[PDB]
């Protein structure tokens, strides 16, 4: 069956220049041409019997340079269903645990073990219980302020669940953060659910514990699993972001997977990498055009 190439740029670095998606059509032999968003994103049909792998290369060496993404799949099942989106350093700037950290004085020192635990370099539960523990005594008052004051939603993120949601996709965040802020990080950006850990407290601070059982990778396999057998779909129907190590599940067992802005080893590890475009980069990669956007 047909394969087609997306070339997605950032709309804040919006390099995709008509001229610049020609050239890359012509480095591939294209068929055709078809623009998503001027600058941004263009459809790159590719001749039938190209190797996947080899317009990917092709593609890269000709925008060799430019901050342009490229994306290679078959077009007929490219726009999913089912939304399932991690929530740290993912669909917001931050790491929640992090910020939680600065608040016990400790944000370096959480600061590294989280970016270990990101990478993939120390298993995510024995990290989350060593980063809890030293928010051991904090004032349940203070989920509250970094919400407010130091949680950012990254670019793209409403768009791309709202413009989902509008044809008909049913949207998840998931994340081995915490219940305290996907609540709300959900109901800002505007998605069906959200799945979580939850932090311990006595009624009024932080125990320093997360409840058990923890959830980690393979939780997040299970909830797309369980999502897709809910709304009588598949994994397949499904395309899944994230940024860590602990997305790795979810993103190999969905149709689609990204890896969003990811560090090289967990980047490798996906069938597909973002990492100049924001998260309308997943509307581009389901073919959608900008005049279908919610906006
Ligand atoms: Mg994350």
């Amino acid at each position: 069956v047909s394969l087609v190439a997306t070339l997605i740029a950032n709309p804040a670095k919006a390099a995709l220049a008509p001229s610049l998606g020609i050239k890359a059509s012509a480095a591939v032999n294209a068929t055709g041409l078809y623009w998503l968003a001027d600058d941004i994103a263009c459809d790159i049909p590719l001749p039938l019997g190209m190797e996947a792998s080899e317009a990917d290369a092709s593609l890269r060496a000709t925008l060799d340079g430019a901050p342009i993404d490229v994306v290679v799949q078959e077009q007929e099942r490219r726009r999913k269903k089912i939304l399932i989106a991690d929530m740290d350093s993912t669909m917001i700037g931050q790491e929640c645990i992090d910020e939680l950290a600065e608040e016990a004085g400790l944000r370096d020192h959480v600061a590294a073990i989280t970016a270990r635990a990101m990478n993939g370099e120390i298993a995510f539960e024995p990290a989350l219980r060593e980063r809890v523990a030293l928010l051991k005594g904090l004032p349940l008052s203070v989920i509250d302020k970094v919400i407010s004051t130091r949680i950012t939603l990254t670019p793209g993120g409403p768009q791309l669940v709202r413009t989902m949601r509008k044809h008909g996709a049913y949207t998840a965040l998931v994340s081995g953060g915490f219940t305290s802020f996907t609540r709300r990080i959900a109901e800002m950006i505007g998605f069906n659910e959200e799945r979580a850990n939850r932090l311990i407290d006595d009624g009024t601070r932080l125990t320093g514990t997360v409840a058990e059982p923890i959830l980690g990778r393979e939780a997040k396999v299970e909830k797309l699993v369980e999502i897709a057998e809910r709304v009588g779909l598949t994994p397949e129907d499904a395309i899944a972001v994230g940024d860590g190590a602990n997305d790795l599940g979810m993103i190999q067992l969905a149709g689609t997977g990204v890896a969003l802005h990811a560090k090289p080893a967990v980047a490798a590890q996906a069938k597909m990498r973002i990492d100049h475009g924001d998260l309308t980069a997943l509307l581009y990669i389901q073919g959608y055009r900008k005049a279908d956007f919610v906006q």
